[PDB]
C-alpha cells in the first residue's frame, strides 16, 4: 500500500528541507510518485511524499528521537 | 471513483483555511490521500484535496448558497 | 501508466505560469488528476502534473529547444 506523508528516518524524524526539488528526489528514490517542500507546516520545512509505499518509514504522532 | 478536487458543504461551499494540517485532517478524514490549503487561489485560501472519494461533495462551477 | 511530472511542449519545455488554476486546467485537459503552479522550483514558474499520462510528453534532463 501508499500513503502520502512526511517520510522519516531514524527514528521518526522527518526530513527538513529548502527546495522540492530535495524532497522530490528523496521521495522519488523511495518510491514516492513525487514529493515537495512544505514550508511552515505541522513539522517545519519538511519533505511531503505523495504515495510513499509502505515499507518506507512515515512520521507519526509521537517523538523524534 | 476519486477525483483531486476543492471538498465543498453545502452547498457548493468551500472550505477555507490557513493552515495545511487543517486541510489534510479535513481531507483525509473524508477518504483523499491528503490534502492542502491553497492560498490566493480561485476560491482564495480553501482547501484542495487528493484523491477525494466521489461520495464527497466538491466545488463545482456556480454559486455557493 | 502515469507519472507526476512537469508537463512539456515542443521541444523539452516546460510551460511557465504564474495561477494555479492555469496549469490545472492544462494538467486535467491533458489526463492529469490535477495541476497546480511551482514557484522558484528546478524550471522557474512552471507547471506541475500529477497522474499525467505517458502519451503526454514531460521535461526530462537536457536542453529545452
Ligand atoms: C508559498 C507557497 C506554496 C505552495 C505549495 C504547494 C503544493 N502542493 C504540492 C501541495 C500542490
Ligand atoms: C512565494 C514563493 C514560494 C516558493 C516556496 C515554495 N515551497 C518550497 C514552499 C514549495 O512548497
Ligand atoms: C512563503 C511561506 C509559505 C507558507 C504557506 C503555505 N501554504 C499554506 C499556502 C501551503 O500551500
Ligand atoms: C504566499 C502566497 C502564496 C501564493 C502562491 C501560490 N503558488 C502559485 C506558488 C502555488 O504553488
Ligand atoms: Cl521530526
Ligand atoms: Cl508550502
Ligand atoms: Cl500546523
Ligand atoms: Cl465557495
Ligand atoms: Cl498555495
Ligand atoms: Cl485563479
Ligand atoms: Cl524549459
Ligand atoms: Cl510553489
Ligand atoms: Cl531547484
Amino acid at each position: 500500500m501508499v500513503r502520502d506523508a512526511y517520510i522519516a528516518k531514524n527514528y521518526n524524524c522527518v526530513y527538513e528541507c529548502f527546495r522540492d526539488a530535495y524532497c522530490n528526489e528523496l521521495c522519488t528514490k523511495n518510491g514516492a510518485s513525487s514529493g515537495y517542500c512544505q514550508w511552515l507546516g505541522k513539522y517545519g520545512n519538511a519533505c511531503w511524499c505523495y504515495a510513499l509505499p509502505d515499507n518506507v518509514p512515515i512520521r507519526v504522532p509521537g517523538k523524534c528521537r
